[PDB]
């Protein structure tokens, strides 16, 4: 396709999306067996290999919506992808949430105009896949990981002049900001595809704390084990 | 409050919330024990009883964003309510999607603007409490009903002069419209208390298949059970 | 029809269309000779009877743009009505309109989207019929009322958090919100048929001033005269 | 003030607003008597006389939402006018409409933003002052003229690429289109002043009849009479 | 046309429009041989002269967009005019723009409507000709003249309540006020054809510093002088 | 910063922003001497070096809006950069761009939220610097290339579902569609910077005309001298 050099066949119907591609080549390194990189076209590696037998892809998508919307498209309609799994970090927006929760999009929010020229007049809420959601609920849960399920921001800005809706979408429950589940989720609505997205949190946007990978690797490497696992199933 | 004349305390914290005050009456009569009627303000029948032995209630809500926006706001606001389950009905708006399914909202579009007001420049996707989505999943998983979880569309407008925009949501896997849950789960969400949406398949739009109460009402009952235990939970 | 249970014929082609439907119960027994009940669907009782001789009916709406927008398509398009009436309450928001006057609105504000949507890049701005809003005027004034002709607010949210745009509006010029006008002057416009709003002020918005139904009713019965006056011609 | 160069005092609290500043000095010409020339700024001039022995004023205004904006502002701001009347030509968008018909603007569509700006999320309803136009439509069927008393479109393009949404608002009821009601509808409300907009039908926009100033001059004529007298009341 | 009783070939094919028509007379009484006045409706004067040797044309556009896209509509569809260049005054909205600054709008920001209409969904910039826009600035800088290129505001409303936005666009750059860019650059581009605005600052919005046409006519007559020249080639 | 680890002073002042990092890494290695390379967070490369003698930075940017404004943002508040310009492609929308063309932004459109919601009802117009703007098209109309400038779409969506609205863009003079302009000018103009983009035509999206890398390279070679020319002035 346009922005990834693979052939037909080499990526599997199901797949990873971290932001960074650098991340893909950890989780490829890290979780996989008999790996190929498929993709280097700007940067942005993906790899397939296999987890407990079962073969696996994973792709960064890069930052935002306009990004993940073109390898979205590309993996859906030009690769036959048909699991779409984002896993990604987030910034909480709620004193509730605590840095190193996992996060379980249900919804997303958006400060983004993709959907309203889609549908003009006319709020789009973009869902994930239920059965995807509940085999990594179960399998977070089962982890020992502390899941919250819910609503999350996907933001066009990442440096907001004012931060005073941000801090009403968090009274009104939204969990934390991140930057490309509303598109993930109406593609893969689009395209009759499944998509979820396992976010954890690394920073708390209101308090300040922030972490490095190393500081949230432990937790970012078990949320990787039951993303791969409600891949596999 | 203004629209409801009960006194503190006679309506409980777990609610059922369908939009019609002659199914209050009906759920009432054929489910609960030891029951009051605390309201017929506008002849909004609002019920108290007794379900397997725990305090519940039953409130009518009308049709439409605005008329259920004004008896959630009093129930949370005056009434001190915890959980509220909207009993419905719904059109189907994919051929995928059977008349007599359940549905439980995981979330809601809509053409209102209610909350483009609140969220000005934003899509604010409003969620159902997984916690409760849950229960009512695996509730009526268990009665053997056929439960389809996901997206709906809240409906300013009953009839509406094209449909173009609605059969596009259904491409996008929007599963049915109704007229009440974009505002119930916002508002929860507003006020940090529990919200979700079972909603009975009545027709299916686009192919003009109907039913009347008595042809739906095994259904319909079996989903009052499920309710009433992800109620009393 | 969908949510009225009438046979063809038993609704008049004069209307009048009070919110709630006990206050269409109290119109029909205190006004009206050979009254017959012809919907009682969701406890929305609708009657015909006659005043002075001549047919008329009486049906409540329930409250908000989508309630009485489904009721108002269903009595013109289903029943044939010709002119049609509310009989409300409302709201003061400026300091010179009066609880207990009456208003009859020209035109009508919103924060709905209905139109918005029918009309995109357009206020669309719902007029009344002028031969009839003349013919209540003129039977106010004799009948001895303080009538007001002018702006209203019908709004989607009772329960607004912050009241700086009804402030804004009340500075220029609009006298009193409610939460139907809009759809029933769009519609009714759209089907060439006739629509005007006769309101009783209950309240005021901002100094508190508040009113049950019997400390506003002879007034109230007052209004309901002069709206079957306006109908009857 | 910055557009008009009259002292204080020269210009009557009761103004006629043509669009044309030849039309004003027509009419000054034609009506008035004791008259004389306050403005020529920019050639829009303005002309202070009497009629039947009252002072009154006649103001071109230019055309569009916002020239006659700016007049508006200085003449109620910076010269204390009191009841402003624009006298001016429109094309009927309704079959049922016709050239020389007189219309009374009850109130105005648009598709101008000045009203979204200053109310964002609402759809504003600019009203005429119903006294004012309950003088004009009486001296007007005493005139006996074809007096229509409805709603207008307000456009910011007289030349509009596609006719579509002007078709739908003439199937709404909307019965011609002009430049300038919502303005001085809007700012008149904000300003606690009394504005009309009386206008004679010069072209049907759909069957392409036209008429040039002498072809319909009786009626125009006549309908400035009428405008005078709505005036020195 | 409608708004211009001009025969066919009367108008040259390049034209200044300044806002007021007695502007045009003032720069075909100044700087034009063998001037005809083609037009006087509505006192929107246009002449025909030459300026060393060459044809040229200068037409009144009025206040606003509604207003000069009106005769900017007509010059091009009905005059077959190629090279169009307003020639205006603007009020500075930063402290570093100058009063008898001239400007050169590269582009346009609007608070108008009129291509969310076009273009629904998106932020259309209306864009100068470059050609032009080089000929103008080569022609002010040999001439002396202090010439900015930028960004301008074309605004809706002269008087405007709150300033918060006006300030907030010049913390973003934006020049000046004025209220005819966006339109004249809008039509030209979907004509096929070339336009610029060329702009005296005649006052400092947030310093109140203000000009007569007296007290900057050495600075205007300049721009006139070089406005003319980018026309003649 | 956030995403970029370089040390203060290791950027210059002057950058050029490839949107792909790999063509940074090209134009670091094929242009500039005593490089440096001081960033590889999510790839993201980066690079200082000199040309002909003058210190300048490369930085990727990734795709889109939200990628680009995390990048500008941090590059501006950070790091101290004064001079921005993008070097990239772009996808022609006129049949008479050609593929090979070089354009230089003086605005952009955008389907983007971005600038709405920052400026509330109204068309921001993100404007080149004049300055920038002017070096860079005499760099390249000495170098011997077809320069074009004008306006570009800066697009949320590669895949877009409807091409009405790009077609119709087209006809009103946009030249070319690329996914970061607004983004970059906006930013610079915020914060008081020098930005431009100078873009290859590569493809035409109406023809289906495209072009690798290799058959456009000395084309985007000659552009990549004339951004570093007007970037070392
Ligand atoms: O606090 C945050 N705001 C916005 N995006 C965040 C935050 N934390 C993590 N991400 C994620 O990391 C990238 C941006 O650095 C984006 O991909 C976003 O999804
Ligand atoms: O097909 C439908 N469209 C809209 N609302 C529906 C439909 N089916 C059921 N409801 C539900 O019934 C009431 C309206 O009759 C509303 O309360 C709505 O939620
Ligand atoms: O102050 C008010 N705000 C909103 N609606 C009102 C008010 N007063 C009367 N109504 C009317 O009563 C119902 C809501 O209680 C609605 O039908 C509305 O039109
Ligand atoms: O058909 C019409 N469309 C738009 N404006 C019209 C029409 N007829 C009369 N006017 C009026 O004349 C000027 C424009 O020529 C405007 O002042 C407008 O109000
Ligand atoms: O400060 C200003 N605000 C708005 N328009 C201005 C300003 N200065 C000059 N003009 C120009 O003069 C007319 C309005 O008086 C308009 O044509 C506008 O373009
Ligand atoms: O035809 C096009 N449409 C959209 N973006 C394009 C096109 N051609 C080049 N780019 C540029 O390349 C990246 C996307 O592949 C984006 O960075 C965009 O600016």
């Amino acid at each position: 396709s346009v922005h990834i050099e693979a052939k037909q066949g080499e990526i599997a119907e199901s797949i990873l999306l971290p932001g960074d591609p650098l991340r893909a080549k950890y989780i490829a390194e890290t979780f996989l067996e008999d790996v190929t990189c498929y993709n280097n076209v700007r940067g942005m590696l993906g790899f397939t290999g296999t987890y407990k037998g079962k073969r696996v892809s994973v792709q960064g998508t890069g930052m935002g919506v306009p990004s993940i919307s073109i390898y979205v498209n590309e993996l859906i309609q030009s690769y036959g992808v048909k699991n779409l799994i984002r896993v990604g970090t987030c910034g909480a927006i709620q004193k509730d949430v605590k840095v190193r929760d996992v996060i379980i999009a249900m919804t997303a929010c958006t400060d983004s105009n993709m959907n309203r020229l889609t549908f003009p007049g006319f709020d789009f809420a973009p869902a994930a896949n239920f059965d995807l959601l509940k085999k990594a609920y179960d399998a977070g849960t089962e982890k020992g990981l502390h899941v919250r399920v819910g609503n999350v921001l996907t933001a066009d800005v990442f440096y907001r002049e004012s931060m005073d809706m941000v801090k009403k979408l968090g009274d009104y429950g939204v969990l934390a900001v991140e930057m490309e589940t509303t598109a993930l989720y109406t593609l893969a609505a689009k395209y009759g595809v499944n998509a979820l997205s396992v976010l954890t949190v690394s920073n708390h946007i209101f308090t300040g704390e922030e972490t490095t990978s190393e500081e949230r690797q432990t937790t970012f490497n078990e949320m990787i084990e039951i993303a791969l696992d409600a891949a596999i199933q």
